[PDB]
């Protein structure tokens, strides 16, 4: 395998990741990627900016790892990386706990202290963040985000793009539809149409 | 100790119980005894349904009861204690369960899941993905704890009462038996027998 | 490095904080301290009253922490301690996980599933409790309480001897005031001003 990772994005979701690639204990060389950052950060050098990646970067020396948070944009850069022919592994945290029957497409991100049961599948750039748990039989769709705690039900379907925020949670055979924005708490108990964005408990749009 | 494990229950909740049970590293063969499903299930072999409890003998099979309803978890948890069979309390390696904690049979503590210091749990007790009981709390028989709900010190829950998902609770609260507290419910004050609650703080729909 | 530690307050809060000292294994011997509970808790004997810090203990001998949930006792009980010349270990459970570049002060405890992500700060004395999380870039002053499970976003900034609640939470880039009480499930989507407790999804005063 390569023996070296580049982390796209060196902000602080790039700093978790880093964190998180460093933790594995596997590769021999962790690095940033970034269009404003220069020097080096939390001890991980910045060798360039995105530009590296179209350029410079060998996909037979790095591992790519897309850090950035908005899902559009990590759709972006993901989508491009992959069309260049870079491997984007599938990170998953030492301390984060993925079901042998889980199914992780690439590039995604699981985070310390984070879940996926089994028979759960989640599509490409997926974020589970930190301690957010993602139950038996979920369908995590293209670029979706589940932020710091929050935590699905069994068969919750999330629908590309989507966020679900920091602390939210879902009942049981719920379904959320694309580029939904569920709110810090969002406790949803019924189903979410594309594109809206609810809050509170129960979630309802804001 | 047993070689092999029966789990009773193929559905979601017993794939991720099949998939507790093969973390512990510790059985020769897990399977599944399923009323309806046949062959084999997330690669665990279906032997036969509920019936072979029978077949089944007490000294080659430790039994755990993967259903979710306290109601129907009750019943043939009793039923397979009462055929004698050892109905191990099982363990997420990932899980955290304090060392002067007591746990009843057949009680299921998933990955990420806490229990802490001087906290009682009867028989069949689940504390689901991430959920977390702390010092001192008392879940009586059946109590199921959903993903990610936090319990606050000095907590008592009532026989086969559901805590849903995300829930939590104030410290010294108590819930009577056969509650639901919906996902998200904030328990701050005492729950009576019976009544199903949710919303921030929790009260009766 | 001491051998021995003392456990000030014999309460809950100390039953799970020596238990976490044990599952640490580095001590010989871990005791307790309370003015009032006598004898030995689970299996930790109660040596004596807070009493015997200023009279009979020596810093060359115990560690100490302040396991009393009170977060203006702890502090109190904490400088006194410091002040005597004890050292006060930052006592992180081994099954939490706490960044490499976060920084910790002195009497602070991290309980077992609790995270604390990368650059986060945290003051003298601070809890972090069971399966709570504080992501990256968070601010926590001294004698702060995140209570079980709840969860900060990134850059969330909590004043001095403040109470985040069971299952509380917070949207990133949060502040939070000195000496606030946000209650459990308390969904905190703005700054909080000091002194003032709230609750409810999302946090209003009450
Ligand atoms: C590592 C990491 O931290 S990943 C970070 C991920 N963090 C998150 O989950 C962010 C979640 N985002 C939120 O909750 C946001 O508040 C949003 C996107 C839902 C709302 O965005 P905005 O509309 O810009 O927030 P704004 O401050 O305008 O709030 C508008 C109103 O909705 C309410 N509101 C905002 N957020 C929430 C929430 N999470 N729950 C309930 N009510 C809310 C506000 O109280 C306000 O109500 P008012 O009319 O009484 O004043
Ligand atoms: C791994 C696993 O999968 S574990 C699975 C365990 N999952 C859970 O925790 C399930 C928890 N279940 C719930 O929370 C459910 O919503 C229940 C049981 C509380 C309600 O069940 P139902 O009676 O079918 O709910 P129903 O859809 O009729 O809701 C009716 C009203 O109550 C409200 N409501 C329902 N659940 C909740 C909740 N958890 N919090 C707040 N409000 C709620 C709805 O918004 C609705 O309000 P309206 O009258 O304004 O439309
Ligand atoms: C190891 C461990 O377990 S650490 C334990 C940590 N535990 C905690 O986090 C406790 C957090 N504290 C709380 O949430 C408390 O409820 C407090 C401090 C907010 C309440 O303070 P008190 O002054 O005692 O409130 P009290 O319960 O008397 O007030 C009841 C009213 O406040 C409301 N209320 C109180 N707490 C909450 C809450 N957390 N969320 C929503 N509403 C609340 C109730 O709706 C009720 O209003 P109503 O009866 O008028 O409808
Ligand atoms: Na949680």
């Amino acid at each position: 395998g390569n023996r070296k990772l580049a982390v796209i994005g060196a902000g602080g979701h790039g700093k978790v990741v880093a964190e998180l690639a460093a933790a594995l204990g596997t590769y021999g060389e962790i690095v940033f990627l970034d269009d404003r950052t220069q020097g080096s950060v939390n001890g991980f050098p910045v060798i360039g900016t995105t530009l590296l990646l179209e350029n410079s970067l060998s996909p037979e020396q790095f591992d790519i790892t897309v850090a950035v948070g908005n899902n559009r944009i990590r759709r972006q850069i993901t989508e491009n990386a992959a069309a260049l022919g870079f491997k984007l592994p599938v990170l998953i945290h030492p301390d984060a706990t993925v079901s042998p029957s889980a199914i992780i497409g690439q590039g995604s991100v699981v985070m310390a202290k984070a879940v996926v049961q089994a028979g759960s599948v989640l599509k490409d750039g997926v974020i589970v963040n930190t301690a957010a748990t993602v139950d038996h039989d979920c369908l995590l769709d293209a670029f979706v985000h589940i932020s710091p705690g929050a935590h699905l039900s069994g068969n919750t379907r999330i629908g590309e793009e989507s966020r679900i925020g920091t602390g939210a949670c879902s009942r049981q055979q719920t379904t959320v539809g694309s580029g939904v924005t569920a709110g810090a708490g969002a406790v949803i108990v019924c189903d979410i149409p594309d594109g809206m964005t609810v809050a509170g408990n129960p979630a309802k749009p804001l």
